[PDB]
């Protein structure tokens, strides 16, 4: 039964747990819902425009579904190294 | 990163915009078994998969997931509302 | 579809039936948050430091976090599920 733990291995991998960012509190948080402290608004329809206003540097971090995949998933189609917000 | 964009892109071409489908107005199902729509429950999704018109685009937690998977091994084009 | 198919497939297959469990009341539900009676309480950050106490012979049914327990379950080799 190699299918669901590679299944939920990979799906685990996309969020960075609470904990995580608890010690960076390096991430740069993007709420991309429509219009949390330190978070720099960018909704997901319009993350792609604006991805060139990111740092690849940093790590980023998006909460919110399917908002937060998909702008995770411009994300790291992009290049950018990402994690949703358990 | 491979992995995870595979997961999240097919993960992600499940789903169909809930402002696509009220623009049209595809054939929405109300897949719970407890607007404007058809009452499709999973538990009997099968047994009515005749009902289905296999030129349309159907559009339905684990339940609205088990419908989705129905209509898609069945052969029908489905999707679950975003 | 076929990709779809692959993933609703090995998706589902991760959940246990919400009647299953309350009907065999071979099933050890866990609560794995940090209620439903009969629910053995053992957090997921504990999972994997109980990986012993557990019984190779029952299934259990976890109550990300979810996920993570029942990762570590089917991991160790236990037949585990998903509370739906």
């Amino acid at each position: 039964n190699d299918k669901k733990i590679e299944l939920l291995t990979t799906y685990l991998s996309l969020y960075i747990d609470h904990h995580t960012v608890l010690a960076d509190m390096k991430y740069v948080v993007l709420d991309v819902r429509n219009a949390i402290k330190g978070a720099i608004a960018m909704p997901a329809k319009d993350l792609a425009t604006r991805i060139g206003e990111l740092d690849p540097a940093k790590t980023y971090v998006v909460y919110d579904t399917t908002l937060g995949k998909t702008a995770l998933l411009v994300l790291l189609s992009a290049g950018f190294e990402a994690y949703e917000l358990a």
